[PDB]
């Protein structure tokens, strides 16, 4: 039967901008029951329930072990899996996906997924595994390869019933171990479009997708074809807060439009009346199409600011996250016999 997309909310500690503005804590949580509340200046609260609720003291270790670990186990079995970080600029999407390599509890989703996969392949002798990685970015409505030779070359999207939506000409890289995956992640990080604003000095100016392909040849002949999409979206932002001008501002209009398209896809999927879903409104929603309503086990990590200054932006993240938990997917094991 169909299963829901799983949603977790992560509230990061205050940033310097928020402390200088003398803002107050407007986010509350009861983690053991997945509860999150948002308080307005008058005191009125809006209550929500999610699959996970992680507060200012939460670690990447906790988040991964609780919600991501089962999904990565599903990819090893032959399922398609997707983890995507969503939220306002500077909320903690890149920190949640990449993290800090030198602090064990602070390592992100992506490096932990590499360790988990290669430990599972190393402890299985009756299945031979081949692991490939790809890494792309959607920058100003152009799909670009972050591991290719021409990072400026616009790539085209193709569709096929047995493959879903894919990127034609996207380079594929064999990874025999965790260092190989890390070398690609480093190379890709250097090529990703980034830029400074008053909301985030290290703002991601594109949506990124790191895909790990897990192919397993079983002793009963058959080939399992698991695939893990690790998605670090760009975030919603406002010119009055970022202070963005020129090219930085042009990126903001394309980022905001593509994120509005994702919101519209989420809303149409759960309104109970939309016969057609607007996946083609952006390259982002076309590449997330199979993850939202399709053949995939999906997790959204909705990141939020704890500050009263970001009440409106945090409320928007929570409303879309609340809607996303009702999206119904039909994941199946991808397994080609002989
Ligand atoms: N939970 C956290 N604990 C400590 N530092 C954090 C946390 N979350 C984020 N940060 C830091 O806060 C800054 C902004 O976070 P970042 O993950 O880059 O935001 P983002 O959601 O990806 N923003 P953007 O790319 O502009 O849409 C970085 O310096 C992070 O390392
Ligand atoms: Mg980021």
């Amino acid at each position: 039967a169909a299963e829901s997309v799983r949603v977790a909310v992560r509230c990061r500690p205050f940033n310097q901008r928020e402390k200088d503005l003398n803002t107050t804590l407007c986010v509350g949580m009861t983690p053991n029951v997945g509860q999150v509340n948002l308080n307005a200046p008058d005191g009125a609260a809006k209550d929500f329930t999610f699959d996970g609720a992680y507060f200012m003291d939460s670690t990447g270790e906790q988040i991964y072990n609780d919600i991501v670990f089962p999904l990565v186990e599903n990819v090893i079995e032959g399922y398609n899996g997707t983890v995507f970080a969503y939220g306002q600029t500077g909320s903690g999407k890149t920190f949640s996906m990449q993290g800090i390599e030198t602090i064990p509890a602070q390592r992100g989703v992506i490096p932990r997924a590499f360790d988990h996969i290669f430990t599972a392949t190393a402890t299985t002798e009756n299945v031979k595994f081949l692991v490939h990685c790809s890494y792309l970015e959607i920058y100003n409505e152009e799909v670009r390869d972050l591991l290719g030779a021409d990072n400026k070359q616009k790539l085209e999207i193709k569709e096929q019933p047995d493959r879903g939506v894919y990127v034609a000409g996207l380079s594929m890289h064999v990874c025999h171990d965790v260092p190989a995956c890390k070398e690609l992640m480093t190379r890709g990080f250097n090529n990703r479009h980034v830029g400074a604003t008053l909301m985030n000095k290290d703002s991601s100016r594109s949506h990124s997708i790191f895909t790990v392909y897990v192919e397993g040849m079983t002793e009963t002949g058959s080939i399992r074809m698991g695939k893990l999409n690790l998605v670090d979206l760009a975030g919603s932002e406002r010119q009055s807060k970022t202070g963005a001008t020129g090219d930085r501002l042009k990126e903001a209009t394309k980022i905001n439009l593509s994120l509005s398209a994702l919101g519209n896809v989420i809303s149409a999927l759960v309104d109970g009346k939309s016969k057609h879903i607007p996946y083609r409104d952006s390259k982002l929603t076309r590449l997330l199409q199979d993850s939202l309503g399709g053949n995939t086990k999906t997790i959204m990590i909705a990141c939020v600011s704890p500050s009263s200054d970001n009440y409106d932006e945090t409320l928007s993240t929570l409303r879309y996250a609340n809607r996303a938990k009702n999206i119904k997917n039909k994941p199946t094991i991808n397994e080609d016999p002989l």
